[PDB]
């Protein structure tokens, strides 16, 4: 079980890594990658807190990261 996300604004991808956000876009973050980035606490509810994440857009198809500031966590599956 994964963490998902949901866009808050469009994001224009910067770096080679990131990822496109368009509005309503949700997204796929594995336990793993924040647990890896010393995350206990319970950030993921709060993803502003964290900065940025990385993680699959389910509706554009694509990996990459993204900012934490820019999603709403809407639960897990």
């Amino acid at each position: 079980e994964g963490y998902q996300y949901r866009a808050l604004y469009d994001y224009k991808k910067e770096r080679e890594e990131d990822i496109d956000l368009h509005l309503g876009d949700i997204l796929t973050v594995n336990k793993g990658s924040l647990v890896a980035l010393g995350f206990s606490d319970g950030q993921e509810a709060r993803p502003e807190e964290i900065g940025w994440l990385n993680g699959y857009n389910e509706t554009t198809g694509e990996r990459g990261d993204f900012p934490g500031t820019y999603v709403e966590y809407i639960g897990r599956k």
